[PDB]
């Protein structure tokens, strides 16, 4: 379930946010618009920039932590309200991190491992719910 699915991400955590993160950015192409520096390179060439996968990493450790501190895949709203007030995310509606779960739960789908998908669609939906709630449009 949704507790072994933090565990096994973190497991090989750099792939798997590479791997996951280059899902969401080749399905919904104008995502870029917020990643300028990603532009004009395929998958392997961001594989070796530096701050690709420095960017990945950072985002998918803090994930699994707010993956991790959530309840029934609930998550904690202290949690919401760091990712709202984040200055990096400020120009940011919830319609975004609606696509990348999307694309996080069809990566899953797609795999051949027994990732638990209908319990990350949930967290996903959860947050997009308590990001709305601590302000993000
Ligand atoms: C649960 C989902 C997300 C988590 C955990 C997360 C986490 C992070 C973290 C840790 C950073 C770096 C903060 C720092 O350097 O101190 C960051 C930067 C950033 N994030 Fe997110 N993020 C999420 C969703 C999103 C989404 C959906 C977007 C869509 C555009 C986004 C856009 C950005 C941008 C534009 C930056 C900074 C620009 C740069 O990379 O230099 N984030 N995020």
């Amino acid at each position: 379930g949704f507790k072994q699915d933090i565990a096994t991400l973190r497991g090989d955590l750099r792939t798997y946010a590479q791997d996951i993160f280059l899902a969401f950015l080749n399905k919904y192409p104008d995502e870029k618009r917020n990643f300028k520096n990603f532009v004009g390179k395929s998958d392997q060439e961001l594989k070796s920039m530096a701050k690709f996968g420095d960017h990945t990493e950072k985002v998918f450790n803090l994930m699994m932590e707010v993956a991790d501190r959530a309840t029934d895949c609930v998550p904690l709203a202290s949690d919401a309200s760091t990712l709202v007030q984040m200055k990096q995310h400020s120009g940011l509606t919830t319609g975004n991190f609606e696509k990348l779960f999307v694309a996080l739960v069809e990566y899953m789908r797609a795999s051949g491992q027994s990732f638990d998908s209908q319990s990350w669609d949930r967290f996903g939906k959860n947050l997009v719910s308590a990001l709305s709630s601590a302000g993000m449009k």
